[PDB]
């Protein structure tokens, strides 16, 4: 296998397609701002292990015992010692990240995504033979985090050559190096003041009073003066901003509602009230080739997330149902384990001219077509290679105890 649980090492996602000419989610129209106009609002991150330890003074005994913050021990899942998960929690009408989507309350929150892509570590999966991409979602409909029905799920699985240009700027990539001291491209690049100079090392300087003017967002605008793009969202000082999960008021499945802005992400002197989670530029470099690489050349991987779901359903796997786990306030609920496996090598909607495996990157996620909260858990996910190349559905998987002790 090759592990894809980072929990940091994803992030925001340009705007996909469902075939390489079309327009449902306001995407390959970069004329305009209308680019982001669909966007949720989903979050990414683990829980962090100070919630289940000696807690903090905000959340209570009776937020870590609802079945999207639970503490998944490794014998929950694997019966053969604690799983970090990594949840993906889609919140389909908070509007998301940067975009001034005038009217935002009419349009079916269904037509709405959210986005997250990484860079695969090793192209070329032929030489590699990544065969799979396995993971165990949380069945999100079980006691105690029982999203009602009808969500109707659609997470894609876009495995391609995914166009790194996440805030689609006309080809204008973006850094740190902002500020009033450095320069800028002459007209505001429609989105921000994406810099005109090129990125030598992605990394800030350490002078707190400097860095604090840096990062100000994939956008270059410090947040308070995004009310001259974000016209119709101005006013409400905005895109975006970033709180600190210690620092939020709420349940654990909220106080990681704003654990991904990148304005503020980066503070300097770790002993503050709101931290960074990444010292790192806000740069739009998912693999680090010191360049973007606009291009599109997707493998769609679709995934529903339904009410109810069998072993001959969409992907699903064996499913290892839990019976009676023990919450941590006094309670326990029946929690499902819905194993999936999508076959790399049986792609369904291939956009661009991508033709074989030879060399892909940058896998990206979404939860596109729900109408409320959804936290899926990925227990384990995982692209995971075979060693042994296949030379009528015939197929390989390789059968372990851990994963096929409930087949």
């Amino acid at each position: 296998t090759i592990d894809m649980r980072s929990a940091y090492a994803w992030s925001l996602a340009s705007t996909p397609f469902i075939t390489s000419i079309n327009d449902n989610t306001f995407n390959a129209n970069s004329n305009t701002l209308e680019y982001g106009f669909k966007r949720a609002k989903l979050s990414w991150y683990t829980i962090d292990p100070v919630f289940y330890s000696s807690k903090p003074s905000g959340i209570s005994n009776d937020d870590l015992s609802l079945n999207t913050t639970r503490r998944i021990y490794s014998r929950e899942l694997y019966p053969n010692q604690v799983v970090n998960t990594l949840d993906l929690t889609y919140y389909p009408g908070e509007r998301g990240p940067y975009n001034n989507n005038p009217s935002f309350g009419a349009s079916n929150p269904s037509a709405n995504f959210g986005g997250i892509m990484r860079a695969l570590n090793s192209t070329n999966f032929e030489q590699g033979n990544v065969e799979y991409i396995q993971f165990w979602v949380l069945d999100p409909y079980v006691g105690n985090g029982e999203s009602p029905a009808t969500n109707a799920g659609k997470i894609y699985f876009n495995l391609g050559e995914i166009s790194e240009d996440v805030l689609k700027d006309g080809r204008k990539q973006y850094e740190n190096g902002l500020g009033p001291d450095q320069v800028m491209v002459n007209p505001q690049p429609l989105w921000g003041d994406v810099p005109a100079s090129q990125s030598l090392i992605y990394a800030f300087d350490t002078n707190p009073d400097n860095r604090k003017n840096q990062d100000v967002g994939l956008d270059g605008l410090p947040s308070s003066r995004e009310g001259s793009i974000y016209t119709n969202y101005a006013g409400e000082a905005t895109g975006d901003d970033y709180t600190y999960y210690l620092n939020a008021d709420g349940g654990v499945l909220e106080r990681y509602k704003n654990y991904n802005g990148t304005e503020g992400n980066s503070a300097v002197s770790i002993n503050d009230p709101n931290r960074g989670s990444t010292t790192l530029p806000d740069v739009e470099d998912i693999n680090r080739d010191n360049t973007m690489s606009t291009i599109n050349a997707y493998y769609e991987y679709s995934i529903d997330v339904k009410p109810g779901m069998q072993v001959g359903e969409n992907y699903i796997t064996d499913i290892r149902e839990v019976t009676n786990v023990d919450l941590p306030n006094g309670g326990t609920t029946n929690a499902r384990w819905i194993q999936f496996k999508i076959p790399v090598s049986q792609p369904q909607n291939t956009i661009g001219n991508i033709t074989d495996f030879r060399s892909i990157r940058f896998m990206r996620m979404f939860m596109t077509g729900f109408n409320s909260q959804m936290t899926v858990r990925f227990g384990a996910l995982d692209l995971v290679r075979g060693e042994w190349r296949r030379y009528v559905e015939f197929d390989v998987a390789a059968v372990n105890i851990q994963e096929n002790g409930t087949k």
